[PDB]
Formats: C-alpha cells, sequence, structure tokens
C-alpha cells in the first residue's frame, strides 16, 4: 500500500512532541505516494516514530539556541520516502545540533568497547554505529532489531550543529 497509511499517523505526533517540549517544528513529508508491501506498511512505524521523537527531542534545539548560534529561528523535519532501483528509501533528516560523535568516543571508551589507541582512526559510521549497540548511552538497537527483521539497513550521517539524517532501506519483498 501508500506509505502515507503510516505516515498520516505523523503530523499529530510532531506537532503534540514540539508543543510538549515547546520547541517550533516545520514538519514535511516527501514521497507519501510510495507504495511498498503490507508486512513492510504494518512494521516501519514504530522504528520512524522512534526517529522522529529523537529528531525532536535532541536533535532541532530551542528558538532561543538557534537564534544564538546564528540558525534560521524553526527546526526543519522531513520525512521521505522514494524507489531507488529494487530498494524503498525512507529518510528522517533535521537541521538540529546533531549528534556528538566526540561523546560517542569517550562512552565507547568508558563501556571497554574501544581502546583509547584505536580512537582516532574510527571512521564516521562505525562512531555513529556505536548508538545500535544495546544498552549503549527503548533504545537505537530497536529500531535497527525492526529494520532487520524487514530484511532492511540503516544508516546515520551527522554533523555537529549541522543535523542528522536517518536512512532505512527496505527490498521489494
Ligand atoms: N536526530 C538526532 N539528533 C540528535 C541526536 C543526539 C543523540 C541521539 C542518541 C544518543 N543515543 N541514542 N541516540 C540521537 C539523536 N538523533
Amino acid at each position: 500500500v501508500p506509505i502515507s497509511f503510516v505516515f498520516n499517523r505523523f503530523p499529530r505526533m510532531v506537532r503534540d512532541l514540539a508543543k510538549k517540549m515547546n520547541k517550533e517544528v516545520n514538519f514535511i513529508m516527501r514521497g507519501e505516494d510510495t507504495e511498498l508491501d503490507r508486512t513492510f506498511v504494518e512494521e516501519i512505524g514504530e522504528p520512524l516514530l522512534h526517529l522522529l521523537r529523537n529528531a525532536i527531542d535532541h536533535g532541532i534545539e530551542p528558538k532561543e539556541e538557534r537564534i544564538a548560534k546564528g540558525k534560521p529561528p524553526i527546526g526543519t523535519l522531513i520525512l521521505s520516502a522514494r524507489h531507488e532501483g529494487n530498494n524503498v528509501v525512507i529518510e528522517v533528516e533535521d537541521d538540529g545540533r546533531g549528534i556528538d560523535k566526540e561523546k560517542i568516543i569517550r562512552k565507547a571508551i568508558e563501556k571497554g568497547l574501544i581502546d583509547e589507541s584505536k580512537a582516532a582512526t574510527l571512521s564516521d559510521q562505525e562512531i555513529l554505529n556505536f548508538l545500535f549497540v544495546p544498552g549503549f548511552s527503548v533504545g537505537m538497537d530497536v529500531v535497527k532489531n525492526v529494520v532487520e527483521s524487514l530484511n532492511g539497513s540503516i544508516s546515520i550521517e551527522s554533523e555537529k550543529d549541522k543535523g542528522t539524517k536517518v536512512t532505512i532501506r527496505l527490498p521489494l519483498t
């Protein structure tokens, strides 16, 4: 079916959470007519909701902070779907504060997941993928678990003060 069956739930959720946290969010949905198999439609809402909540809570900064940082005052959250060959690609993008990669590394060292000696040459993907480790810092492990139950993949791109883009890829069947 069309992914609108999932996406149409989100403006109310986004608006309620933004209100609760006294933030202003410009929420844009694209590609809502993208069709995919019912099994995906039935399961993908929960992970997407988690990612949207992360963007509103942890990503987009309060207006006053954005102004102080010389950013546009209202944060933008874009949820998109598209076909790419045999895959459907779903992206959740915010222009908030980004994920703090140094914080991740420090936590990974604390937890014994990496030796300090290996931190300097870690790739960006290797750093951000620590967020999918169970217990790391209801977590992102559960997002990845659902995506993988759908034979999908997930990746994160993020830069300090720029924002965060989470990409889910799903197969045709
Ligand atoms: N969209 C967005 N923006 C900033 C974030 C900051 C931290 C986290 C996170 C930490 N531990 N698990 N997730 C997720 C974020 N997601």
